[PDB]
């Protein structure tokens, strides 16, 4: 049933440290190895910076010759005599604020323009920003994977050596993504043409889906500028289309050259999105791996969380980022290659008693191994550091290998895993919630997002009121999956793009958060759902357009559902709950023929409704509602209900969140305090125990 | 010389809490009174909305004969009874997440296109955002003050009844400021131009500040889209200078109505800011304020606190804020309109032990008064509530007046303010280091702001390189406000407009966090600081414009300062730190002359200089630093104790803040643990050592008779 690490053929919870050689006196390497090994971790996690190991163009120390820290193979050497295994990162980026993100300074001054992303006028966008498809970077990448793979291959746990994973790069696309702007190189640009091409075949097939006027592929140009016609809403989702293609060849041709060398390991990519302590755009950036992840089933992908907090503020974040991770990756561990142990930044505070909160958290949010990031702070060697001389604060053991009050912290939470690990890594919780992952909603990191600094996207302006981010920002993560957590009723998330109907089947309730459009695949599944027997709750839109905002009421039709979208009171009545604010002003009103009329507008116009359609059930409001009041809350009960779903527990007070996890034989309830309140509470099943402010408690119950 | 509230001439603690009696059931109103006044309150606040009391158009219920909660005049009545002073609020707007900001459904539905705030393009902004200088607005307003301003000044404290304090519409800004776009309404545009002529008198003179071609003021526009030419910059600062003189216009119009009533009752406003319990922006919403304060010295302005937890994270904002506050009303107490109790939306916690907290950190960082905001919870009858049915949760009272966790948090720190009130209210820190407060750089709410849709500005495409907001925001506010105060460093802030050199000269260190552009009146006031003895710290840049970005090189000059611009690394050494990580590749490169160089770029050229200055000092560093690394904190520290500025206390633990407030015959000592970890640390005078246990998030206070 679940995912998880193996070792010695029994369920393993892999517990990594980030060690970084290069940062750290080498005189105390094996000190700090052990004092990892004597928290019960049993991995070690590093990057090998290509700017560290190939000093000079050409010039290779893997070995200590010209300073001690580049003596990658004495680390290597002391990973095995403390028994650690070894997860290596040898780029080309890293990032790790480490000048130049890792790239040899030698390397960024000899490349040629065109080697660099551009913005719509041919500017060099960074001097440490290259375009990933580069031939002279892809030249020099191959050059450094040809010193550093063999050493990589000779230690690999294929030969019995301790690297049991390898990250290809860091984070791919993050510099699009906080950095505004997209690459414009002309070789992308060309990469662009061969899509649209291959996609569309002829440009009549093109001028149909885009409404464009073109003579030829000759008269296509990458779009730019903000989104003002549907045909540059179409030339933009296409381009969305097409960066997710071009990662998926950048990490296809690393892999190919990684497995040219014998590399038979595990290899990994990791997921950014968290920023400020919140992670509600990690979903658009999971989003930009969508056919990396369709394409190679051997990259496991872990997520980089950085909550910097642990309280009701962030509380849903972690959650929602685990889940949206199994359903893009069903097959694979749910895993974090940055798991925050202490802090990037010397003025956020990463507090001890937080972390260890956040860890057990974690593993009720269903969290099957992790590397805590950093677990050792380290020193900039040389000015080789992006910011001041500091990598990390408030970490595990400083850079002199000196114990931080985390360190007892990490003891106390891997000792608890260690003891738990054979049971705990094979329950899971019982959803009988599922909510749709609609991944073209994500698609607008070139368009629309909160480190877009000028929104590309005004959907006014394509005669919209929908806007994709504020419906999946707003209405699901800080919405929907907010509620459902806080009112401790178990979600899973499902991927909708090539669902299978089967794996929908096993839920009493599918929740679709919809806007104006989606595509016939879907709305055809949808549609099949109910009909088989789903009981199906879509809100705020019944869609009317597909993903080009062409005409597709395939959904709607089979419903036999009709609206006019009308202009009332943000307030509507819902299931008799008065007052429920709304986002929109613009409201579906329904025709109620053959319906259940559950919600009204302040002039008693029905934007709600509920219908049997053949053998399921349908609940569709014509308004939108996140998570802004009681109200709020007291809806997404209310619709829960409507297919008599229990929580697991009762518990006495609201405000504690719990997770059950169960198999046959095991049950652990994780009951987590995520505020400022020392709160004493009782439970039973659908007996009183007291929790300090932003802790937690574990209890067990054999079944 | 403090400055506080006065009652039968003895310093007076302002205790109030707020009691919507709209939201209340009126047979429970005397039990909520009763509870407050059993905290030690002194005053009860009130919002008097104009959409609950003017039903219909012209069908007014100030006694409750349409529905009970409308008997304002029982309210009033109660007040007095329960021994409680009130403040009244009767808008226009209100906001307080009633429906339509407080205005009627009637008005919003009867007034034309041209009494709402318009965007660019001649369409409205929101459907409740009117235009504040709209003939029809003002009078619906005046005929809304006719019927409420008689009974205010009927129940004045001058005529025996509890009426002490009356609130003028709400934040004035705040609306605008949420909704991303400025007010271009007709309106507007034409006294724009108005103050434009009176301004230049002629195109002539307009042509030569903007370097424009106009051939007359019929050809200028109000400046709209992205600023691309130093004169479309000019074109807006100008209209940010309009809009400060638009919002006093505003607030005099609704004055002279009120005093025409017989009201003669402190008359106040409330300072909007704090978004996501951080306050970095409030500076330049205050700065919109500017000539309101200039005019208006019977208006007491107090800040509106929403911190939503008490943390590192935000520990900065409540202190920069007062300080500010101070800065441009010098001759009022400090205090907090609005000083957050409860939380205003439900998936926002707000927590006794955080807000607890907040309250006596409040105290140390030198409120004089506050109006717990929200002391009782409130139900919205009638769907009056904007948002919802429940008007804020986690307050002092439920709606049904039962006493809720906030309640003893509220009567333990009330108890402690009552005890102490005599002392503490005249109570200072002792301050060495005073910060500038350079008004123009704030001046940025219609082209760049953390709300604002659209940015405007981007200084690059001026040939400049500094961005006043980021200036502002991040190498002042997060920067050097939020350093000093974690080094334990007490710092005053002082307006630099027509400032007087003799409230300079009080100092060890003036610090000026300086833009490429500042006027010829602030270049001289900093010249003539240093000349005549002062110590000043200047970065990251030495100006060279003045407001309209025209050649003033008067400090330049005046310094004998000569440098370049040159790109180099991020990181610099200064005073012996190495990699000290600074904002900009850009950076000042003084030459050595007559001068020591005290920082250096990575190719050892001296971006920092300390020199002698007729009988002053003066250290300049030609790059930017904030709080964004340990070395940052090292160079605060470094560059305050040039100057021999000592802390109050050694403390064991450097995360834990402390004030000493002291005067004549009284030391307060606050601790604050804004971390959370159980803290064990122990302290002495900087003149054996007493150990202290701090719980998570919390404070101790220690008095000590002298
Ligand atoms: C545009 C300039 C890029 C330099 C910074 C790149 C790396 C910063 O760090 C990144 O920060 C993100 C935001 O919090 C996180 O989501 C990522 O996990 C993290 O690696
Ligand atoms: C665009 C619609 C705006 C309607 C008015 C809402 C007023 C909300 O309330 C305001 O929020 C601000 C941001 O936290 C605070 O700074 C103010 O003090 C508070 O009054
Ligand atoms: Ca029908």
């Amino acid at each position: 049933s679940e995912k998880y690490f193996v070792k010695n053929g029994q369920p393993h919870f892999l517990i990594s440290g980030e060690v970084h050689y290069f940062r750290i006196n080498p005189k105390l390497w094996r000190n700090h190895l052990q004092l990892l090994k004597q928290t019960g971790a049993d991995t070690v996690s590093t990057y090998i910076p290509w700017d560290w190991h190939e000093i000079e163009e050409d010039d290779f120390d893997f070995e200590g010759k010209t300073h001690p820290a580049r003596n990658l193979i004495r680390f290597i050497k002391l990973c095995k005599e403390e028994n650690l295994d070894l997860i290596v990162k040898p780029g080309p980026y890293i990032l790790a604020e480490y000048e130049n993100q890792g790239l040899p300074s030698w390397l960024l001054k000899k490349l040629s323009k065109n080697a660099f992303a551009l913005d719509e006028n041919g500017n060099v966008i960074s001097p440490d920003l290259v375009s990933y498809l580069s031939d002279e970077f892809l030249e020099y990448t191959f050059k450094w994977y040809d010193k550093v793979m063999p050493i990589i291959s000779k230690h690999q746990k294929e030969h019995y050596g301790p690297i049991t994973m390898m990250q290809l790069c860091n984070e791919i696309g993050v510099f699009q993504w906080l950095s505004g702007k997209s690459d414009y190189n002309p070789k992308v640009i060309n990469l662009y043409k061969e899509f649209i091409i291959q996609r569309y075949k002829t440009i009549e097939k093109l001028n149909s889906v885009y409404s464009t006027n073109y003579n030829s592929f000759d008269d296509l140009k990458a779009p730019s500028g903000k989104i003002k016609l549907r045909s540059d809403y179409c030339a933009y989702f296409d381009f969305h289309l097409f960066f997710r293609e071009y990662y998926n060849k950048y990490i296809s041709i690393l892999k190919n050259k990684i497995r040219s060398f014998g590399i038979n390991i595990k290899l990994t990519h990791n997921i950014p999105g968290w920023i400020y302590g919140n992670a509600s755009e990690l979903p658009m950036l999971i989003s930009t791996y969508s056919e990396i992840m369709k394409n190679h089933p051997d990259i496991i992908f872990g997520l980089d969380h950085i909550p910097e907090f642990v309280s009701f503020r962030n509380a849903h974040s972690d959650l929602a980022c685990n889940k949206i991770l199994e359903a893009m990756q069903p097959e694979a561990p749910v895993w974090a290659a940055e798991f925050q142990a202490g802090t990037r930044e010397h003025h956020v505070k990463a507090y001890a008693k937080d972390l260890e909160t956040f860890y057990i958290a974690s593993l009720a949010h269903g969290i099957k191994g992790f590397n805590y990031y950093m677990f050792s702070q380290g020193i900039n060697p040389e000015g080789k550091g992006f910011y001041g001389k500091t990598f990390y604060f408030q970490t595990a053991l400083d850079a002199a290998s000196n114990k931080l009050a985390l360190y007892d912290s990490i003891k106390k939470v891997n000792r608890f895993i260690r003891k738990e690990q054979k049971d705990l890594l094979r329950t899971n919780v019982n959803s009988e919630i599922c909510v749709g992952f609609y991944k073209p909603y994500f698609f607008t990191e070139l368009i629309s997002s909160q480190l877009l600094k000028e929104k590309k996207l005004n959907v006014e302006e394509l005669g919209l009121y929908i806007d994709p981010r504020f419906l999946r920002e707003e209405i699901l993560f800080n919405g929907l999956l907010r509620g459902l957590q806080t009112l401790n009723y178990n979600y899973d998330v499902v991927d909708l793009e090539n669902c299978d109907l089967k794996s929908l089947t096993a839920y009493k309730q599918l929740w679709i958060t919809s806007a104006e459009f989606m595509d016939a695949e879907t709305q055809n599944l949808l549609s099949e759902f109910v009909l088989n027997g789903g009981n199906l709750i879509l809100y705020p839109a019944v869609p009317t357009l597909d993903n080009y905002l062409n005409r597709c009421e395939i959904l709607k039709n089979n419903f036999g559902i009709e609206f006019i979208t009308k202009d009332s009171s943000h307030k509507v009545s819902a299931f008799g709950i008065e007052d429920v604010f709304t986002a929109f002003s613009k409201k579906q009103i329904y025709n109620d023929t053959n319906s259940k009329p559950i919600a009204f507008t302040q002039e008693n116009e029905i934007c709600g409704i509920r219908k049997k359609i053949g053998k399921g059930e349908l609940t569709i409001l014509g308004f939108a509602f996140g998570y802004t009041s009681d109200e709020h809350l007291e809806l997404i009960d209310k619709l829960v209900k409507l297919n008599k779903i229990k929580r697991e527990l009762f518990v006495s007070d609201k405000d504690i969140q719990f997770v059950v996890r169960e198999n046959n034989k095991s049950r652990y309830i994780f009951f987590l305090n995520y505020h400022n309140e020392r709160k004493t509470f009782n439970y039973r099943k659908s007996e009183e125990i007291s929790i300090a402010p932003f802790s937690y408690k574990v209890i067990k119950e054999n079944k």
